[PDB]
């Protein structure tokens, strides 16, 4: 990707990854889209992203979310800044997706 923003003021939208993870097996909530659907940090609903139906970009919007994940390739995007974002509080839920996409961490134990 480009070179993402190191911090950004919306942060505080990350929450804690949920109980069951982040499966990026997950379809669109909305309209069962298969391909290029993203997870809210916040909430952790999952839409598709604005090359399908564009429900990521209404729901974050409507709920004031602005910070979202891809299940296409992890990066982080910010709908506030309009840019993606790199910062140690994206690290748990990079990680958890990558466990799911991947079958390991980011960084496995040896
Ligand atoms: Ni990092
Ligand atoms: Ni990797
Ligand atoms: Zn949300
Ligand atoms: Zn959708
Ligand atoms: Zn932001």
């Amino acid at each position: 990707g480009p070179d993402p923003l190191p911090w950004c003021p919306h942060l505080e939208s990350v929450r804690p990854v949920p109980a069951g993870g982040i499966d990026v097996f997950q379809p669109c909530e909305e309209c069962g889209g298969e391909a290029e659907n993203w997870i809210c940090l916040f909430c952790y609903k999952v839409l598709c992203g604005r090359y399908v139906n564009q429900h990521m970009v209404t729901h974050g919007q409507e709920s004031g979310h602005p910070v979202v994940l891809s299940f296409a390739d992890l990066s982080v995007w910010c709908y506030a800044c309009e840019s993606y974002v790199h910062n140690k509080v994206l690290h748990e839920a990079k990680n958890a997706a990558h466990l799911v996409k991947f079958g390991e961490g980011i960084h496995p134990f040896n």
